[PDB]
């Protein structure tokens, strides 16, 4: 078992040029592949999730080239739905934003493709999306456990009236939204009840528009899509820096700064996780906004009690930042933490207790009461990049922390530890 031990960090201060957004990267790659024309993506993220999408595109016959650092990609658009037969197997690691979007997109026309991934991916739900795709005409078979990958896709999505449950993942709706425009018939997507992670739907619509397609959003309850459309290359497109990856650095300043500035995202960003900065502000930190940066300067840090459904990923960073706050922090309406890279409510509660916190693991919330002082712990990371990055913050105390399997950060941020070190100061 690999591990990394982080020495106590006395202060953080500096600037970080963010790696590209995973959410934007995978959407841009899939849309560029489906579009007509050549798209040049810059500031693309090089991480496992994007690599799996790139490999999938290669396997489907899409032609593209990558720069030496894998952040510039010149994609030759396919000019329409992607195709493959012979039950071609596409391995997608544990990348939900590759798995969900491709499960929908590859239902267009005829195909015989199998989508699979790591063991955990075979335990992450996809039934709500399969249900919707089938209502639209798709033929989809569960090869193992019903409602989970792996899936054998044999095509047939033509459009029509499609209901979709948006209560567990917004990715199912995102997948439908990107696929529907290319279907032969018009599609009316009706959300069954609640819609979680709503800001990600805005990222999807933003990218679709960049690639030439707009739809009718009726207060996020129903989306009217015209079929027979075509995506078009936007030419050169700059992938925003990752706002979720930025959370660790901004939180580090809130706890132990100093001022930390992250570049690549700013006040105009489409990512909902830039709202993480508003949470740090509510806790007592000072935030500065720019056109291409966000910075955080140490102020004070007070506990908060907030519904975090709008920033589920960056919300994990508040869970460990809470170790340094005054009072008990409560993060609510985050049930789907349970169905992501690992069951994050169980994992976060378990590891937080190891460093001394008293934690109530609620069914869909977590309540954290920090200890007077933290103690050393060897942190399990559950094959979850964010468990490793969130717990790295424990080192902003008088105690070191050992992080197991630190390379798990590669899912979205391979260079995480070197970047944290960049802003770590001895004085
Ligand atoms: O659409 C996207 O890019 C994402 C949506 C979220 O998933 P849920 O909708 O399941 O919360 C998020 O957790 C994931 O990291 C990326
Ligand atoms: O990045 C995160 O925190 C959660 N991601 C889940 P995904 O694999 O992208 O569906």
């Amino acid at each position: 078992m690999e591990s990394l031990t982080l020495q106590p960090i006395a202060r953080v201060d500096g600037t970080i040029n963010l790696p590209g957004s995973k959410s934007v990267s995978n959407r841009a790659l899939l849309l560029a592949a489906l579009a007509h024309g050549k798209t040049v993506l810059t500031n693309l993220l090089d991480s496992d999730d994007v690599r799996h999408m790139l490999n999938a595109l290669t396997a489907l016959g899409v032609s593209y080239t990558l720069s030496a650092d894998r952040t510039r990609c010149e994609i030759i658009g396919n000019g329409g739905p992607l195709h493959a037969e012979g039950a071609l197997e596409l391995f997608l690691g544990n990348a939900g934003i590759a798995m969900r979007p491709l499960a929908a997109a590859l239902c267009l026309g005829s195909n015989d493709i199998v989508l699979t991934g790591e063991p955990r991916m075979k335990e992450r739900p996809i039934g709500h999306l399969v249900d919707a795709l089938r209502l639209g005409g798709a033929k989809i078979t569960y090869l193992e456990q019903e409602n989970y990958p792996p899936l054998r896709l044999q095509g047939g999505f033509t459009g029509g009236n499609v209901d979709v449950d948006g209560s567990v993942s917004s990715q199912f709706l995102t997948a439908l939204l990107m696929t529907a425009p290319l279907a032969p018939e018009d599609t009316v997507i009706r959300i069954k009840g609640d819609l979680v992670s709503k800001p990600y739907i805005d990222i999807t619509l933003n990218l679709m528009k960049t690639f030439g397609v707009e739809i009718e959003n009726q207060h996020y309850q129903q989306f009217v899509v015209k079929g027979g459309q075509s995506y078009q290359s936007p030419g050169t497109y700059l992938v925003e820096g990752d706002a979720s990856s930025a959370s660790y650095f901004l939180a580090a300043a809130a706890i132990k700064g100093g001022t930390v500035k992250v570049t690549g995202i700013g006040r105009n960003s489409m990512q909902g996780d830039i709202r993480f900065a508003d949470v740090l502000e509510k806790m007592g930190a000072t935030i500065c906004w720019g056109d291409d940066y966000i910075s955080c300067t140490r102020g004070e840090l007070n506990a908060i009690d907030m519904d975090m459904n709008h920033i589920p990923d960056a919300a994990m960073t508040i869970a460990t930042a809470a170790l340094f706050a005054k009072g008990t922090t409560t993060l609510r309406n985050i049930y789907n933490w349970r169905v992501k890279e690992t069951d994050r409510l169980f994992a976060m509660a378990t590891e937080l207790r190891k460093v001394g916190a008293e934690v109530e693991e609620g069914h869909d919330y977590i309540r954290i009461t920090p200890p007077e002082k933290l103690n050393f712990a060897e942190i399990a990371t559950y094959n979850d990049h964010r468990m490793a990055m969130c717990f790295s913050l424990v080192a902003l105390s008088d105690t070191p922390v050992t992080i197991l399997d630190p390379k798990c950060t590669a899912k979205t941020f391979p260079d995480y530890f070197e970047q944290l070190a960049r802003i770590s100061q001895a004085a």
